[PDB]
């Protein structure tokens, strides 16, 4: 893609410690499965392309931006040593939206509904085992 846009975050790196956790199974196979089709996904299902949608000042505000394309790469490749890094990610992929954008705005309300569904989801998180 452009080079006006950042590298997208690391989803392999052989330096960095993982594992497999019946939590880090869960949050693919339950929470990621769930919130991708949902009718609003769309918008997050990759990194956010700045220059495509005329946002010249999103990677200036926006310094540590996350997507669940890039989760669902890290999941489906094991980039994780726990559930807490995988739930920051989706955590830092929210807050991002909602400091860019004004509140009440479409793309608010969109990650809004997928933050509720993530908050039932991850109340559900297994006991790790
Ligand atoms: N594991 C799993 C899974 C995750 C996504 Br996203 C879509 C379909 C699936 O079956
Ligand atoms: N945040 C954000 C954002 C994402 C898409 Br896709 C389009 C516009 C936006 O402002």
């Amino acid at each position: 893609g452009s080079h006006m846009n950042p590298p997208p975050p690391e989803t392999s790196n052989p330096n960095k410690p993982k594992r497999q956790t019946n939590q880090l199974q869960y949050l693919l196979r339950v929470v990621l499965k769930t919130l991708w089709k949902h009718q609003f996904a769309w918008p997050f299902q990759q990194p956010v392309d700045a220059v495509k949608l005329n946002l010249p000042d999103y990677y200036k505000i926006i310094k540590t931006p996350m997507d669940m394309g890039t989760i669902k790469k890290r999941l489906e490749n094991n980039y994780y040593w726990n559930a807490q890094e995988c739930i920051q990610d989706f955590n830092t992929m929210f807050t991002n939206c909602y400091i860019y954008n004004k509140p009440g705005d479409d793309i608010v309300l969109m990650a809004e509904a997928l933050e509720k569904l993530f908050l039932q989801k991850i109340n559900e998180l297994p006991t790790e085992e």
